[PDB]
């Protein structure tokens, strides 16, 4: 049984964009689940506006990972978005920030990017130091 | 409801490795790219090497991810990953598949291919460094 989620990589002279979970206190990279139908890139565009608001195009896909929670198992898929109209508001999460991704380190995010934390890296154009 | 499946491309002087669906009570008579479902617990690139070793009877180093796609089937869900293989240790023997060929990728145009195959052909075209 298994849940498969879509999540982008917005970025902002450097910083990226994660999001703190509402009800949990996790940060994350927005974006959302695939609803029955959609190709990823739909299922992420779609996320994408609405928890931030804007109107964004899908890019190359970067990784994927798996993760188990008990019997619940999740598939995340992460694409590079470039291109969007707009600035993100916080409609969904309690709060948005720009970090710098050197901060991941240190920030309480879910196990399942903890444990891929250097591919993310990579596919972001960085070194794991 | 959905199924996570993994995928591979090997490559051989330019064609490329299908394989066709045992000819039994399965969705057969398609050709399609070596790999199968991931089982709880495995990475993507886990399953994957698990599934080139069974089918093929390789032992395959899984590469960069190249594609996702999606189809349904009304009800099934199925999300393809599909990986590049550039390295593995012997050469594919037919273990699941009642036949493997290596062909042109062109002449995937006229090979009966999965659906969820045939509605992004172009984008694994690209993905195989080639032009639709
Ligand atoms: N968007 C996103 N989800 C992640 C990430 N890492 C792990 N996940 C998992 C946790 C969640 O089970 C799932 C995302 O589901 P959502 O919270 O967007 O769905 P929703 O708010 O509707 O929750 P619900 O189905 O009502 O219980 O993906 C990530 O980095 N970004
Ligand atoms: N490996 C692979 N699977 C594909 C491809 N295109 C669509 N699929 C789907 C169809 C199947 O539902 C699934 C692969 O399942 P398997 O044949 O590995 O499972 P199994 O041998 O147990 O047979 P079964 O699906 O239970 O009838 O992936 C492809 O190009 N390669």
């Amino acid at each position: 049984h298994w849940i498969p989620v879509v999540a982008g990589f917005l970025r902002k002279d450097g910083k990226i964009l994660v999001g703190q979970r509402p009800e949990a206190g996790q940060w994350e990279f927005p974006g959302g689940k695939i609803e029955n139908g959609e190709t990823p890139e739909e299922a992420l565009a779609r996320e994408l506006n609405e928890e931030l608001g804007i109107e964004a195009e899908v890019g190359e896909l970067k990784l994927a990972c798996t993760h188990s929670y008990g019997d619940v198992g999740i598939l995340i898929l992460f694409y590079e978005i470039l291109y969007w109209k707009g600035e993100p508001r916080a409609k969904h999460h309690m709060m948005l920030e720009w970090i710098h991704p050197e901060e991941l380190k240190h920030r309480n995010i879910p196990e399942a990017n903890r444990k891929i934390l250097h591919k993310i890296y990579k596919a972001l154009g960085l070194e794991w130091r």
